[PDB]
This record gives structure tokens, sequence and C-alpha cells, in this order.
């Protein structure tokens, strides 16, 4: 029974990914930060379909120390991987999906929305993924060859549109650039242990409708294929395929799931 | 029952792709140039597992006239037509056929045939085939159209790090990548997806020890399986992108 | 010592600004043209007036077709272009593949399909290939002691081809081939110290669309592009090779 | 008389860049961290060539708070660097993010180390550049249009080889990917103020030889053009050109100065 750890698994794409892996027979460690209710509701459904196929772990992946001596981001990340080994004795798949997304304009007490944004955006999107990968790799390396899984796979959720940045989202964009970098570096270094590291880059998926309907139809109509944002499955299915043994030769690459959005120009 | 046209389907990757699509329920038009025996043997196997699930069509995809003189465009249209004539539809196109040999820049008509052969098979033919494919979908009344039109271009994961002496081939692959993006954008309104699959080193005829993952060339399946997935309805949101199937080779340096 | 530059499609717009730019650096210039005979000759006169014997003009169709005398092939025509530089000045230091046909070839909605393909693919890709091969043979054939010290080939590419212009498939394909040529030629010709780079304009000297460019909200001047070509040719850029420089004012960073 | 701020200007490429800009008529603020002697020696030479054409500011660009005389954050330290240009000369026209730590952070084959490394590598190569750009931009924005310079230019020192990562240098590679991201995001957002943001990516320049001669030669004989590492001028001259008014249409692009190294494969 293979195990998958999905960060930010409570809802939207993270939920669809977790559900997708679960349908392939995976036991799933659903990580969450604030969405406790939703995470627990998802665990219940999965555990109902298949007894002992889901657990829930809470963690702030922001680059800050947590409350008692203080706990570092690294420790918190190691604990996430450990929870998989403690409960099921293994961890075969890692999906770095958790991600903060809000503006940090280069143009205009207060240093709160200053230092906290950097650590939140950079930690969730890049530093935490880094530590999680190290921890994941360490556990594989420590396992005697005779007891290793046969299909280790790490998926990093990136962004198909960062080459054409969203105005005002500099740190987020910077953070995603770092994640792409991690994908290539990790793929190369972990190749001898047969651990594949790839990336999935959504364009517009399950677009949040907290705006005037027309403005919302304005965004989705810019996508050349279907003139709409994608469903969560349209993205999660790709993540699932990259984790399958049929994709065992793919590593170090980023797959755009954007319906041709990146091919547009103003 | 959906139809797939695979150029250069007789052996190696082309064969594995055809076999892969066939296992998903597709009727397959196996294209070939010189490999007549191999192509016919493959059709027999597929037709034996499922009656009327395979045919074979011969064509030179080089940018020249043949058999008054028949142009490359006509030959390409005939390939697509053969699918409509036999089965009444064509849902998938896989531009896999490709010549691959050196054209050194440093030491007559031997290059004249090389240019048209390498550029035709790898880029010009694919262009005409897509055009023919798109014309046929457009001409079909909306109510009768298939629900999963997909075109796959076989590109190269290593062309950003060129193989010494293979300029025309490398140029041709660059054109094919360009075709993938342009076609994806123009055919989007008809729900025709256009993507690319880029192998690194697959089923070699030394250097394979330098592939970071497994330290070997890939099997044909390790590549064909990706082409199959991109054709599945699960991948319906993917278009205009190239997927590397190279085991991390493109991440290396000298 | 006066170095020589061959600039294809040098009669007007960017090609002319490139030729003028190289000429102001002391280069003797071979202005190639196809149909623009009058402009090419007027440009030669100006350059030859400023500096005697610093310009010549040569005519050639760079389309992938055979012309009548055994028909003259595109390769031969390209070799002749490079030869004209050696015949007149005894050297060829810089090659700028600038000539380019640009019109739609829609996928949706006969003689023109065959002539469009060879015209767009030849001018934008096959001619540049043959020209580079011819340029390289001549350098290779020249005894080491006699070789120039700054061999540079510039390919005019396109900053926006990753975000294709709707309906321009063959042109877009041709530019992709040219980028491929830039990398392949840079690698193979490195032992001979011949550098091969690319310059990719976005919107330059156009004949509401330009208001979409992030920088200045306008199309560029010819100089704003040619000056980059000139710098990449300078000895100060002797370590750059196999790279494409976008000169687009951030246009490629936009999205619909 | 235009002003240029060059971080990590004390030696090698940073020096060559400062010297390059100085020869074009620029007044130069030379930043340094631990190379005080070399920085002061460089200031002396430049000031001897042209009185009052050079100053020096010390700063740790690592993502950590320092000890004042309430700690001082990285952001404040960055604002102070830009401020020093305005205080001394009343202007700042060019910013060159050159300062950079570069050492291994392995994923495998293995505390205080895995803490300070992250902030040092990520701060110097990405977080500091972000804050510096932000500070530079408010400064231009706060200047009345009539008093603005006519050629604002920011150059970020990136890496031509990060798409083919150096084994074991994950954080560094991740940091460079963030920097590329910053170059595109800033270019787009600062375009209305006519501030250009570009990248220059060296391959092998002035290679360190703390290794056997053969190993050093090996690395050098892999560069296709000349079979050698570049001189500092071969790189700095490109930075200087991108800053010239002749390059006023270039923005958001990265220029490789690698002699074809990125075109190679194993
Ligand atoms: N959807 C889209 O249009 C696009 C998505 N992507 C990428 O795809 C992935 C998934 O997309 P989507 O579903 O929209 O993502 P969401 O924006 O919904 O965020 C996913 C989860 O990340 C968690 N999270 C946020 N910050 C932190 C943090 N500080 N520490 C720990 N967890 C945190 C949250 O969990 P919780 O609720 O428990 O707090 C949140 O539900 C993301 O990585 C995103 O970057 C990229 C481009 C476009
Ligand atoms: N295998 C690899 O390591 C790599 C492969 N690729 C790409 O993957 C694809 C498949 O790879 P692979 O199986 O090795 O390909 P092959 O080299 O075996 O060629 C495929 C087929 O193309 C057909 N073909 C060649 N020239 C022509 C022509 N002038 N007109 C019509 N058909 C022609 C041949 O068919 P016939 O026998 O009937 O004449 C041949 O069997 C190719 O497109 C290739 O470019 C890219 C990088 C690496
Ligand atoms: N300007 C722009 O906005 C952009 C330009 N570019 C590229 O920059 C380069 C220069 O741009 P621009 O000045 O606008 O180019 P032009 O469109 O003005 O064309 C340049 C010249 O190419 C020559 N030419 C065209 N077809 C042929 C052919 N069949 N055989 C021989 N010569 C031919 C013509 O010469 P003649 O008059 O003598 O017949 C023409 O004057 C081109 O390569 C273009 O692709 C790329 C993106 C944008
Ligand atoms: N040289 C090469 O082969 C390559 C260089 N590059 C990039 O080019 C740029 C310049 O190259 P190079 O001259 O080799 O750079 P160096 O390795 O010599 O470093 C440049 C300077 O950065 C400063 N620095 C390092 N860490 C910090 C920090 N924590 N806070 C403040 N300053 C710091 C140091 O200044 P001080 O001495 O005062 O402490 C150092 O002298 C760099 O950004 C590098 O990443 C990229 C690829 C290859
Ligand atoms: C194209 O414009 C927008 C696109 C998106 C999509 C998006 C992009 N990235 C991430 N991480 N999440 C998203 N929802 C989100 C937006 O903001 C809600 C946009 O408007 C500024
Ligand atoms: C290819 O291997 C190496 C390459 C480099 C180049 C290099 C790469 N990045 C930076 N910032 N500086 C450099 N000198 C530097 C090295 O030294 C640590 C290498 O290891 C021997």
């Amino acid at each position: 029974v293979p195990v998958a750890l999905v960060t930010g698994a409570a809802k939207r794409l993270g939920r669809s990914i977790a559900e997708g892996l679960h349908a392939e027979g995976y036991a799933v460690c659903l990580h969450y930060h604030r969405s406790a209710a939703e995470a627990n509701a998802l665990s219940a459904t999965l555990n109902a379909r298949r007894p002992n196929s889901a657990i829930t772990v809470q963690a702030d992946l922001s680059n800050v120390a947590t409350a008692p001596a203080p706990v570092t981001l690294f420790t918190r990340c190691a604990e996430l991987v450990a929870a998989c080994y403690t409960h099921w004795g293994r961890c075969d798949v890692l999906v770095n999906n958790a991600s903060s997304f809000y503006p940090t304009p280069l143009l205009r007490g207060d240093r709160e929305a200053m230092e906290t944004a950097t650590a939140d955006l950079f930690g969730s999107n890049a530093i935490a993924p880094y530590f999680l990968i190290k921890a994941f790799a360490h556990r594989v390396a420590g396992t005697p060859a005779k007891h290793r899984g046969t299909n280790y796979s790490i998926i990093n959720m990136v962004d198909a549109m960062t080459n054409q940045p969203l105005l005002g989202y500099t740190i987020y964009t910077m953070a995603k650039g770092a994640l792409e970098g991690l994908t290539r570096s990790a793929a190369l270094e972990l190749a001898p242990l047969q651990i594949r590291v790839n990336g999935v880059g959504p364009g517009l998926s399950v677009l949040v409708d907290d705006m005037p309907p027309a403005v919302w139809e304005g965004h989705r109509s810019k996508v050349p294929l279907y003139q709409r944002d994608s469903s969560a499955a349209e993205v999660s299915d790709v993540v699932i395929f990259l984790c399958s043994s049929k994709a065992k030769y793919i590593t170090g690459t980023c797959v755009k799931v954007d319906g041709g959005y990146s091919l547009t120009r103003a």
C-alpha cells in the first residue's frame, strides 16, 4: 500500500489531487494549515470508502519559528514526513501543493504586512518544499535497499503563467521561480535513488468568483481552449499520471496544464 | 470507435505508439515509407486481435514531387483522406515519421535531397497533415464531430543542446515546436489540441551512461505511454505544450 | 584594417539601420536586396559618398526555388553572395541574416501554397543556413595567419514567436528553425571563433496595437534594434554566442 | 553626472562592473560585506581618477536582523543602501544586484548550518535584490517628474547554467530562479516609470582554482568558444551596454554571457 503526502490538501486542487491518488490505491496524508473542518471532512469520506486510508496533519509552512523553545520550519517539515512513516511505515509520493497567493506591489504597525508576507509566500511556495524534499530523500536513503518502494515520485505545483507575470505579485512569482529551480536540482541529485521530481503548472483553475460576474467571465474568456478556467480534475489527473509507473522515465520537467493561456499576448 | 493516424508507424517508437492507441480501442492507420514488410506484419497482429482495426498507407514525406507530378501536400491530404474513406473519421494525428542523419557545416544535390528529406519529414509534412486534419474536422457538421481531437508532434528534448553536425535536423525540430504552438492557438476554437512529446535517448541502435535517471536509454513504451495519456480525455485541458521524456538528460552539461 | 559585413535585405527599415550602424563602426558593407533596387542603390551612394569604396549592392531571391541559367539553386545563389564580399574586398567578417518574408498562411477557411512555403521558409531559414555554411567554408579555407579577429553572425529572429501571431504558422515555424540554426551553428563554429547569435524584435517601425507594449507604449525605432546588432558584433561581446536577445520593450511579458 | 549602486563591488565581476560604469562617467556607490580593504582601495583609485566619483557602504544582505548602533531588518538595511546614493549625490540611476553567496547545500549523503545558509543564500541572491528594487522604485516615484533622470536601469546578475543545475547547489539554484522571476516581474511593473530591468547570466567567469590543475582545466575545456572561463570585462562590458541609452528598448530579458556552455550535454 503506497503512501502519498499532499500539502494543502483540504480543498480545491489539493483535494482533487488527494482524491485522485486515493482512487489509485494510495493511503493519503492530508496536510492543512487553517482548513481543519474541510480536511477532517475529506479524511472521513476517504476512510469510509477504505478503512485506514487517510490521516490529517496541521502545519504552518511559513518561514517562521513556532511556539514551544521555538520550533523551526525545517523541524515542522520533517514532522510531516515522519507522520507518514509512523502511521504507515512508508512515504512514496510528495505533492508540494500548499501556497499563499496575494499581491506584494513594488509601488505604493506596518512592517507586519512586510516581513510576514515574505516568509509566508516564500516559505509555503519554496523553502518548505525544499525542506520537505530533503526530509523525504533522507528517509528513502535511510531505508535499506531491500525495503524501498518501487515508484518514488515528487510533484511540485508551479505556475504556467509566471513567464508573463501577474502585475503586483512579485514575491509569489519569485517564489514559483525558486520552485521550478528546486524541481530541476532535486531531479538531478535524487536520480540515483530513483526519486523522480517533476512539476505541474496550472494556468487558470477553479477561478475564485469573489468579483463582478462580468470581470470573472473576462478572465476565463482569455483562455484560447474552451474559453474557461479548468476544473480541478483537469489538473489533478495530470499529477496522478506523472506519479504512475507509466511515467517512470519523466523527471526534471514542468508540464503546463493551461489550455494555451501561455501562448497569448496583450 | 475513434481513429488514429500514426506516421512512420512501422517500427520502434511509431510502432509502440500505434500499439498503445490500439490498446485503448482506437482503429489505427499505420503509415510507412520503406518498411512495407514490418508495417504489414503489425497490421496483421492488430487486425487479428480486433477485426478491421488497422490499415497501412505508403508515402514519401520528403518535400519533393513523386509518381502529372504529385506534390507533398497532395500526398499528405491522401493520408488523412484514407482515414475518412475507410472509417469515416480521424480523431488523432501523431507526426512521428522522421529522418535523422548529419548535415555538417564544415568539411551538391546530395544536400538538396537531404534538405527536403529532413525538413519535409520533420516539419513540412506535419504542417500539411495538420492542415488537412483541421480542414476535415471543420468540414464535418458540428453534431457529427468527435469529442476528443488530439494531435501529437514528436519533437526532441535535446535540441536546446544540439547534437554536433545535425543542423538541418535540429532546425527541423525547432520548426515542429513552432508548429505545435501556432496550431494549438489557431485550432483551439475547434477543440483540437496540439502538443509535443520530446524523447531524449530512446531504444538506441556509450553516452547512455550519462542519463541521470537509470543511466540508460528509454524503452519505446516509456515514451509511447506519454503520447497515449496526452490523447486521453483526462488531458483535455493540455494544449500547446511540450513534454520531455528524457530521464533528466537535458539537465546535464559537459 | 577595414572589416566586411554582408547584410541581407539591407535596402530599408531594419536592414538599412543595421547596415548604416555597421558602416559607422568602420565596416565595408555588402548590401543585399531582392526587389528594392532603387533604395539599395541610393543607400550605397550615401555610404560610398561618406567613405569611398565602403559599399556595394547585390541582388538575389532567397526563396527556396531554382532560377533559370541547368537551373541556379538557392545554395549557389547564397554562395555567390558570400563570394561577392571576397571578390571585392578579400574578406567577410560579419553576416546578418535579416531578409524575411512575412504574410499569413492560415490553417482554416495551390500555386501560392507551394510558393509561400519556399518563400517564407527559404528567406527566414534555408537561405540563412546556406549563407552560414558558405561563410564558414571561406573562413575555414583562409590560412590561420590571414583570418580576421572578430567573426560574427547575427540572425534576425522574433521575440513574440512563443506567443504566435494567429494565422502566421509557416513564418512562425521558419523563425523557430532560425533559432535552432543559431544554437547549432554557434556550437559547431566555436572552434573557428565564429560567434552566432540572435536578435529578436517585438514591434519595430510599423506601417492601438503598440499601446500594449509595457515600455513607452509604442513600437521601437530601427536604431533601437540595430544598435543591439552592432554591439553583439563588437569585440566587447566576444564571449557571447548561441544566445537570443529580445529587443521588445517587455511585449513578451504580456498576456491576453 | 548619473549614479550607480553596485552590490558586492569590492572585487572580481562586481569591481569590473563598477570600473566599467565609472569609465562611462558614472559616480559609483561601491557596496561590500566583508571586503573592506579591497573596497576602499577601489574607491581610492576611482576618486583619484575623478574627484568625488566613489563612496562605500557596508552591509550584510543576508535575510537576518542585525544589531543596531530593536534590531535592524534586511529591508531597512537595503533602503539605507539606496538612501546613501541620494544623500551623497541626490540621485540613483543604475542598480546592479551582483552580491552573491555560492556554496553547496546537499540534499543527500548526510543544524546551525542548515539555518544560516538559507537566509544567506536566499537573501543575497533574491530577497535583498527584491527590497533594493522596491527602494529604488519608490525613490524614482517620489522624485517629481521634472527632476527625474532619463535612463533608469537595473541589472540582476543571474546564471546561464541554472537550467542545467550544479549538483548539490539547490538553494543557490533556487535563489537564482527567484532572481530571474524578479527581473520579469519588476520589468513589467516598473515600465510606466521607464525603469528597465534586465538580467546578465555568466557561465564560467574567473574560475576559482582550489583544486588540482587537471580538474580546473577539465571544467575550462568544456566551454565551446575558446575552451576557457571568461574575463571579468567580457561580462561587465555587457552589463555596461545594457545600461547605455542605446539599449533603452530592452527590458525583462536575460542575456547569457557563457561562450556556449549552456549548449553542451554530458
Ligand atoms: N488555481 C490556479 O488558477 C493556479 C494554481 N497554481 C498552483 O496550484 C497549486 C494549487 O492551486 P489552488 O488549489 O488554487 O491553491 P490555493 O490557493 O487554494 O491554496 C492551496 C492551499 O495552500 C495552503 N496554504 C497557503 N498558505 C500556507 C502556508 N503558509 N502554510 C501551509 N499551507 C498554506 C492552504 O491550506 P489551508 O486552507 O489549510 O490553510 C490552501 O488551501 C498551488 O500551489 C498554486 O500555486 C498555479 C497557477 C494557477
Ligand atoms: N529515438 C530517439 O532516441 C529519439 C527520437 N526522437 C523523435 O522521436 C520520433 C520517433 O523516434 P524513432 O522511433 O527513433 O524514429 P526513427 O528514426 O526509427 O524513424 C521513424 C520512421 O520515420 C519514417 N521516415 C523516415 N524518413 C521518412 C520520409 N522521408 N518520409 C516518410 N517517412 C519517413 C521511417 O519509416 P519507414 O521505415 O517506413 O521508412 C522510420 O521508421 C522521431 O520523430 C524522432 O525525431 C527525438 C529524439 C530522440
Ligand atoms: N519589424 C518588426 O516589427 C519585426 C521584425 N522581425 C524581424 O526583423 C527582421 C527585419 O525586420 P523588418 O525590417 O521589418 O523586415 P521587412 O519586413 O521590411 O523585410 C526585410 C527585407 O527582406 C527582404 N525579403 C523578403 N522576402 C525575400 C525573399 N524572398 N528573398 C530575398 N529577400 C527577401 C525584402 O527586401 P526587398 O525589399 O529588396 O525585396 C525586405 O525589404 C526580419 O527578419 C523580421 O523577421 C521580427 C519581429 C518583428
Ligand atoms: N563567476 C562565475 O563563474 C559566475 C558568476 N555568477 C554570478 O555573477 C555574479 C558575480 O560573480 P562573482 O564575481 O564570481 O561573485 P563572487 O562569488 O566573488 O561574490 C560577489 C560578492 O558578493 C558578496 N556577498 C556574498 N554573500 C553576501 C552576503 N551575504 N551579503 C552581502 N554580500 C555578499 C561578497 O562581497 P564581500 O567580499 O564584501 O563579502 C562577494 O565578493 C554573482 O551574482 C554570481 O552569482 C553566475 C554564474 C557564474
Ligand atoms: C489573470 O488574472 C488573474 C489570474 C488569477 C489566477 C491565479 C494565478 N495564480 C494562482 N496561484 N492562483 C490563481 N487563482 C488570479 C487573479 O487574481 C484573483 C487574477 O487577477 C489579477
Ligand atoms: C562546474 O563546476 C563548478 C562551476 C563553478 C562556476 C560558478 C557557478 N556559479 C557561481 N556563482 N560561481 C561560479 N564560479 C564553480 C565551481 O566551483 C565551486 C564549480 O565546481 C568545481
